[PDB]
């Protein structure tokens, strides 16, 4: 349900988790 990781989901994305 979260193809979009680097920003949904923070431990996989960083990026996004800031």
């Amino acid at each position: 349900v979260a193809r979009g990781w680097g920003r949904k989901c923070p431990l996989f994305g960083k990026n996004k988790s800031r």
